[PDB]
């Protein structure tokens, strides 16, 4: 993909697919991270911003109504708990007492099934940073039956230190490790090689405890 | 560009340039525009949209602060009237009373020349919707002499009709009449060609009055 947003200590790509949701966490899993969550308004906001990047990079995507799974799901023999806004889901990783939702509709109350989660875009509305995309829950799909409306799915992957964008006259280009790589990053994780032109070649690499750094004395170009 | 927004009845375009603000505004009539306005929060966010996108697309802008022109000046003559937001500035095309502002820092208290205003981004730190560009006034410039920290401009677009994007599984790219080209555009501004591949190509028509779509029985592909 060319969709990623990396900000503070995490990173987040949006892929095209017609994957189950748990292939779809066996792909974000198998690059060092995890379907992504949606813990607060503000990281809403960073997936649909990834999600607005790939509509951008990739023309296909036409569907009217177009699901990208995150990682919440509720297991087979829970049942919904309409005391939080979860709602009896947990994300990938742990946790099941966040603050923020954004259920499109009832959920069903079922103790019987798994349940997993989308992103429900409607490509024929605008995509804004008022009206954030709203949470659909279903079936989780399977080999070769995705689910209905699904069309992609969103990777979070989390780092304990990352490099500032790499300083410099010319073009810069970090490729991650994660193995997008692309322009423009906000933050850079760590072992992550850059490609300048002004080509240098560099990677992000902790110097003293905790520190991370580009390794290169002379802002280069 | 490929920096290009359009929502309801704008469009707004981001360019990479070292032009004097006359410059910039000559360049965005030519096209059928203007330096943008930022007339509210919600114009404020559509232009950093459009920044945001010219980022991302031109790895040459590495500039740590950079600025952009909008169309916000305060001719050579009037004082700072700082009993509202715009502080005595008027928009191209009329207006000194909207309601937002996002200024930098103190404005210059003079009544004696011409003052300009661009958008200051530095490029060392994340471009959030929580924190929009703040607005620097300063000398408008001359041909060859662009302004310090002058990186680029942003223009703004209007139409009376506009067509909702082509429906279709397949691939779409429509091509603007301000002669940016681009896929994913939210609305289509009116003559505004199409260009399909299931490769089918259709102009935006006014049909009944004040009516504008496509004009194609049977949703292709």
């Amino acid at each position: 993909t060319e969709a990623v947003v990396c900000v503070g200590t995490a990173c987040y790509t949006a892929h095209s697919g017609k994957l189950s949701a748990a292939e779809a966490q066996n792909h974000c899993n198998q690059n060092g991270g995890n379907l992504a969550t949606v813990k607060s308004k503000e990281e809403a906001q960073h997936v649909q911003r990834v999600l607005a990047q790939l509509l951008r990079r990739e023309a296909a995507l036409t569907a009217r109504m177009s699901k990208f799974w995150i990682g919440l799901q509720r297991e087979k023999g829970k049942c919904l708990d309409p005391s939080l806004p979860l709602k009896g889901f947990s994300w990938v990783g742990g946790g099941e007492d966040t603050p923020y939702s954004n259920w499109h509709k009832e959920l069903r109350n079922s103790c019987i099934s798994k349940r997993c989660v989308s992103l429900l875009l409607d490509l024929s509305q605008p995509l804004l940073p008022s009206r954030l995309p709203k949470w659909s829950e279903g079936p989780c799909g399977s080999p070769g039956s995705p689910g209905s409306n699904i069309e992609g799915f969103v990777c979070k992957f989390s780092f304990k230190g990352m490099c500032r964008p790499l300083a410099l006259p010319g073009q810069v280009t970090y490729t991650t490790p994660f193995q997008t790589t692309s322009s423009s990053l906000e933050a850079v994780p760590f072992a992550s090689a850059a490609n300048v032109a002004c080509s240098h070649y560099f990677l992000c690499k902790e110097k003293a405890p905790d520190v991370f750094d580009w390794g290169s004395s002379g802002p280069l170009c």
